[PDB]
């Protein structure tokens, strides 16, 4: 009997994690607004919810949350329109690059200090921090980050030495927490974009893969569950996505038997650690005597009847049957191979249907070998240069695909791109496939959903809507594009400032990286040797700069010189 939604939630999620969640959702939804009014807010909602959870009758304790909520966040466009549709503006404002400071921590004393003033201030300032930059934030998953985050503070700030403890896990929390978002933001672009079916398609494909005992039924509740929390988290409904993850972690739990070998220390750990623990889980060990798939699926005299009467189970079916044999498959060529054999069974079965579609399983095999190849060569081409020159390499590479992407874009971009080579080429080859090829998809959609703010690539728009999990063939395939004007050498493109000679190795990185991107820009058809000709010239003049008597005068005057031997070569 839920006779008030606000209550029901506040009792299934504990008054802590209700008012972190309503925090959460407050900074996503309005990204530009202070703390200090959004806690304001938070206090209120908290109150309010006490007095419904003291009474489910009381007044306006049968409100839907978006009424609460948007009507809370207005008291501070979207203010101006009734909540059917107010929700939807707030939703859409969502800003994947807000405009905002770039957040700079100060000395371990500082933090420590804050920190010991009041903890509880601290905490919420890290979560609204974070999730104003990441406005699709896995939320419940952000709970976890932020108890980790409260724990490294309790440990670190009482021991002798605060910032050789802090500082190695405040960095691995930061930079594990921007690996968390761009995941769950190719979920939330995929149920937005694509829609249910193509996030349950994928859900089925992951979940046959990481629980392949698990029977068609199993998995399909699974995947219908997982459907259900991450649209819920995806359309800003964060109180009910937590309550129904942790419902899942639950069933799965008690249903391990049924479900895999490798829940077992998952599924002793507390709440958030739990469902952390699941939706990482290694995959289990497949069953040995496997049917080759040939036998229902290809040589049936029942394939067209079963496709066209139970269209949605059949090729459920299919991927479930086809995933949970491929753990050395990405999930996105298991959808690409369930689509190809939904195709080919269209046109098979309008045409001597049972000898047409007794060769659906030969078109996988150029599927398959593209990726494979595509890996191969490139983890090659990474242990030959290293993870810096290889995203030098993809730098440039993505550069000619796509030159008026702006230049942040592809400097972000390309340096994720080559993480890969560092996240996945060292693992076994029977892992690589789906380890690199998944985090390609998540970082191209990172391409495609900074893209979309500000559209300049007509190439980075047709990728990015025509399909999903062509996503990555579609980039790869992409080769230099010939007609982009070149650019020509102004004073924003380069003109270097001494500040380079003291930047963190991260930092320099970043700013030789944005140079290089730039005179790729200024020639898009220049060899390899050209470039590295420009480039070390570029180096030369910075090294020459910052150890000269005067610095700054050097760059002024030498930074000149060098544009002009760079537009000469």
């Amino acid at each position: 009997a839920h006779k008030s939604e606000v209550a029901h939630r506040f009792k299934d999620l504990g008054e802590e994690n209700f008012k972190a969640l309503v925090l959460i959702a407050f900074a996503q939804y309005l990204q530009q607004c202070p703390f200090e009014d959004h806690v304001k807010l938070v206090n209120e909602v908290t109150e309010f919810a006490k007095t419904c959870v003291a009474d489910e009758s009381a007044e306006n304790c049968d409100k839907s949350l978006h009424t609460l909520f948007g009507d809370k966040l207005c008291t501070v466009d979207c203010c101006a329109k009734q909540e059917p549709e107010r929700n939807e503006c707030f939703l859409q404002h969502k800003d994947d690059n807000p405009n905002l400071p770039r957040l700079v921590r100060p000395e371990v004393d500082v933090m420590c200090t804050a920190f010991h003033d009041n903890e509880e201030t601290f905490l919420k300032k890290y979560l609204y921090e974070i999730a104003r930059r990441h406005p699709y934030f896995y939320a419940p998953e952000l709970l976890f980050f932020a108890k980790r985050y409260k724990a490294a503070f309790t440990e670190c700030c009482q021991a002798a030495d605060k910032a050789a403890c802090l500082l190695p896990k405040l960095d691995e929390l930061r930079d594990e927490g921007k690996a968390s978002s761009a995941k769950q933001r190719l979920k939330c672009a995929s149920l937005q974009k694509f829609g249910e079916r193509a996030f349950k398609a994928w859900a089925v494909a992951r979940l046959s893969q990481r629980f392949p005992k698990a029977e068609f039924a199993e998995v399909s509740k699974l995947v219908t569950d997982l459907t259900k929390v991450h649209t819920e988290c995806c359309h800003g409904d964060l109180l009910e996505c937590a309550d129904d993850r942790a419902d899942l972690a639950k069933y799965i739990c008690e249903n391990q038997d049924s479900i895999s070998s490798k829940l077992k220390e998952c599924c002793e750990k507390p709440l958030l650690e739990k469902s952390h623990c699941i939706a990482e889980v290694e995959n289990d060990e497949m069953p040995a005597d496997l049917p080759s798939l040939a036998a229902d699926f290809v040589e049936s005299k029942d394939v067209c009847k079963n496709y066209a009467e139970a269209k949605d189970v059949f090729l459920g079916m299919f991927l479930y049957e086809y995933a949970r044999r491929h753990p050395d498959y990405s999930v996105v060529l298991l959808l690409r191979l369930a689509k190809t054999y939904e195709t080919t069974l269209e046109k098979c079965c309008a045409a001597d249907p049972h000898e047409c579609y007794a060769k659906v399983f030969d078109e996988f095999k150029p599927l398959v070998e593209e990726p494979q190849n595509l890996i191969k060569q490139n983890c090659e081409l990474f242990e030959q240069l290293g993870e810096y020159k290889f995203q030098n390499a993809l730098l440039v590479r993505y550069t000619k695909k796509v030159p008026q992407v702006s230049t942040p874009t592809l400097v972000e971009v390309s340096r994720n791109l080559g993480k890969v080579g560092s996240k996945c080429c060292k693992h076994p080859e029977a892992k690589r496939m789906p380890c690199a090829e998944d985090y390609l998809s998540v970082v191209l959609n990172q391409l495609c959903v900074l893209h979309e703010k500000t559209p300049v690539s007509d190439r980075v728009t047709k990728c990015c809507t025509e399909s999903l999990v062509n996503r990555r063939p579609c980039f790869s395939a992409l080769e230099v594009d010939e007609t982009y004007v070149p650019k020509e050498f102004n004073a924003e493109t380069f003109t270097f400032h001494a500040d380079i000679c003291t930047l963190s190795e991260k930092e320099r990185q970043i700013k030789k990286q944005t140079a290089l991107v730039e005179l790729v820009k200024h020639k898009p058809k220049a060899t390899k040797e050209q470039l590295k000709a420009v480039m070390d010239d570029f180096a030369a003049f910075v090294e020459k700069c910052c150890k000269a008597d005067d610095k700054e005068t050097c760059f002024a005057e030498e930074g000149k010189k060098l544009v002009a031997a760079s537009q000469a070569a």
